[PDB]
């Protein structure tokens, strides 16, 4: 199976804010400076969640002011990410507006524009209304069929199944979805959709997920990457995850700094010397576990960003569900939690 | 994707024997008794493993005279067990008669039972049948349909991949399956039906069933749950297990005592203190790897439940298999086991 | 669901080559000359990996030759490899003209032959090409239908999946895919199609691979089997993997030399003796890491066999992808390997 795009492999996927709360393109104005090994393959203007919602407006001008301006030096390829959801058609709707603004092509965009990346993409039925969305919008803009490649975030249960059948969907004549270039790995939604919790609340590993997503790509003639890796400062476990994937057939990964990109760039490639094998320091060896009481203050005074908050949701959902249904262990949860914290934690949205 | 029943969650899958070779209901009526963090979730009066066969009918009654002289007060969720095996119309047919006279409503057992649990499923198609049943089983008694949540264990290898496509089978018009509530997995046998073996005979791990069987319940809006842990005492290996699943996207897991429900109870709720971390006692620190003779000794002494019966009914069939075809090896065999043992493991049914 | 074949279980599958480079049917000859533990369950003799390409025409004669001469005593199944490849016509058509010279019936071997075994298998579409070159063969020479068993090796991210729905394709009247018999893990190539690397180059462990491959074959009733483990030495390692191997209900594997035969005949039946567990030896204690230099003064010189040549093409091709389209990552690549190793590892074919 063979791959349909001009990039055979792809180490960074590096996403920028597009407007933030000064120039709001500040982000996006030195992101597209970078050249050399700071450079990512995959440069991400991200609309979606590095941007705050009511931001994104002003993001997708910003994304043409900066592309106009500077994205004809820009030495990787660029593929903006949009709003997306599977389960809100409005937000679909919003993705496709914002990707029609973008491209026209009198304002100076669309030329240096490589593709776009929907984000929380579901079964393959939700994948061919983005991909309609890519063609009408190739179609209102005299752009040629397939140019703008389309990605996915792998980010629900649903959309890791529906790499299943991709290699028979994609050949239907009344889809587009030979524009698919990008598998990515979405950890931190991944794991609220699948509702998993840790006591640290670190992503889990899900190598299943990863493996999964590198078959995928595999068989459709896609390219397989990873998902935001956000602990910054632990390069060595940004390191061991690149290895980990390395070995899994995923050899492209998220980078949210312009150091991850560098990093990123530079894992996949061989070493530079052979090596043989034998058979505030203390915050990267330090790990939290949360109390209950920890968890609620912590939301309490968020009303962390979205997703901090959504992960958190499931400890709290648990605990509201079982409060809400079991009043014989109202008096054991009280008598371990105290009265104050329960009906407190009770009252989380 | 959203999950169509009264518990978001469940934390605990609380089996019981139905009738015992005194008062049979014995093991029923007190379980009945449960309340609080003793109490389950979910309560699986289980005429099927945890019973003997020739007490199943008997048992079945059993559900009948308890849940209807106790089921008002209990204060989880009831879903007794039935028979049932993809591979045998005989029992499917046991399973659905149970179910028929169990939910007859002149008999006050229905109104405090909330569904079925379905052990053994096959492919999806062999889902339908046991969803046909539930139908039949509703309209012969007035119940409304979709009425009787129908709860799968998952424990062969066509029963995880039947959980691939099952949001789209759902939706057909012709079955009922919207009723589906948990899928619930089986280690015990889905071991036996993988012809999987370990040394000690303790159950493999089974990371990806456990994967596959959350993302299929968070893809189709089902809940997910595992497999009992036998090992009862090992009070840490079960928190340490729980707290795996946990990283899986599985909450529940089986409960085999009212300790194991405290337990699961417990474990995914969230700590009390917070917590800090850094980078005859005897006989939970030994475990025994049997011999061939060991192995056959013990089957032949058997004629310990059906379960380790079937388990170490594996290397021996292996052998047999072996023996059978390779005459060839037929004296290193003995050289090695001794004349003796080997036509006596020729024996074993 | 059940098996169709006469063997229950097959724990050693053992290849030979076919042509060397003297009497080229030696390898034949001695490997059919085993008895006892040192005779696989399942013998192989290899046209494809295990042989040159310009000895393949050689090879088929030989099979003929020493199946002739010799089948009629070899205590196991024997099934010749022959060639195939989902992408590859030519491969295709090849594969089945040695396979049909192979079982003319008046020159000896077909009596002694049980089946084939066909490499590099695709989608399920691709197992009906073969399969229906299967058919053809049988009734160009009076065999009967199914009478030759297939197997595959399970090569790709295309045929991993295409073990997913094989139940219901298998039962389909225009294919006779119930000769379906091994699916069989090929670790190497695998390893290739999914573009893994690992630093030392030796093969990822890919349990899910392994997991996936023990599902399928339990649904739809084929014996599953691992691929070889090419460090003869590493007896222990060896033993390691069969271990884990059988904890997913894979219970055969490749041998590679009659000691692996052994080994891998013992590992799957129980020990003779009870166990109590508790909670230039320097070669098999050191492994080397390449660096850039290394890998392309290697390939350089290859002009190791096939494998260690497509294995290493990896981290060269994503060297050669990045360099041709990353010129702003020109000077700081060789600032890193010398621009002599630079152009020299842009020439590697
Ligand atoms: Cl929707
Ligand atoms: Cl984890
Ligand atoms: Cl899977
Ligand atoms: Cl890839
Ligand atoms: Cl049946
Ligand atoms: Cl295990
Ligand atoms: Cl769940
Ligand atoms: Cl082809
Ligand atoms: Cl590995
Ligand atoms: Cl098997
Ligand atoms: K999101
Ligand atoms: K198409
Ligand atoms: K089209
Ligand atoms: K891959
Ligand atoms: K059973
Ligand atoms: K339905
Ligand atoms: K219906
Ligand atoms: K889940
Ligand atoms: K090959
Ligand atoms: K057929
Ligand atoms: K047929
Ligand atoms: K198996
Ligand atoms: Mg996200
Ligand atoms: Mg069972
Ligand atoms: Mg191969």
């Amino acid at each position: 199976t063979e791959r349909r795009h001009d990039r055979e492999f792809v180490r960074t996927f590096f996403t920028s804010p597009t407007a933030v709360e000064d120039d709001s393109a500040k982000m996006l104005r030195r992101a597209a400076g970078l050249r050399g090994m700071q450079a990512p393959d995959v440069w991400v203007p991200d609309n979606e969640d590095a941007t705050a919602p009511s931001m994104r407006d002003e993001g997708a001008e910003n994304i043409v002011e900066v592309i106009s301006e500077q994205g004809a030096e820009f030495p990787g390829e660029i593929h903006p990410r949009m709003v997306w959801h599977r389960d809100s058609p409005e937000t679909r709707y919003q993705g496709f507006q914002h990707m029609l603004d973008i491209t026209d092509p009198e304002r100076g965009a669309v030329e240096h524009i490589h593709g776009f990346v929907i984000p929380e993409v579901g079964g393959i039925d939700d994948w061919k209304k983005a991909d309609e969305f890519f063609t009408i919008v190739e179609h209102e803009h005299g752009l040629d069929e397939g140019s703008l490649a389309m990605s996915v975030i792998i980010e629900s249960g649903e959309a890791e199944l529906a790499m299943g059948d991709l290699r028979d969907e994609m050949g239907k004549p009344t889809n587009n979805l030979e524009r698919l270039f990008l598998l990515v790995d979405g950890e931190v939604d991944y794991t609220k959709d699948m509702r998993a919790m840790t006591p640290t609340g670190e992503l889990p590993a899900w190598p299943e997920l990863r493996h999964n997503t590198s078959r995928g790509a595999s068989a459709a003639g896609c390219v397989a990457v990873d998902g935001p890796y956000d602990d910054i400062r632990d390069v060595e476990g940004y390191r061991e995850r690149m290895t980990d994937n390395q070995a899994k057939g995923m050899l492209g990964i998220w980078s949210l700094t312009p150091g991850q990109v560098v990093e990123a760039n530079t894992s996949p490639l061989p070493p530079k010397t052979g090596s043989w094998l034998l058979d505030e320091e203390l915050l990267g060896l330090t790990s939290y576990v949360p109390s209950m009481d920890d968890i609620v203050d912590s939301m309490e005074e968020f009303e962390w960003d979205e997703a901090t908050y959504q992960a958190a949701m499931t400890p709290i959902s648990l605990f509201q569900d079982v409060y809400e249904n079991r009043p014989d262990q109202h008096e054991e949860l009280e008598e371990r939690y105290g009265a104050g914290v329960v009906e407190r934690a009770m009252e989380v949205g």
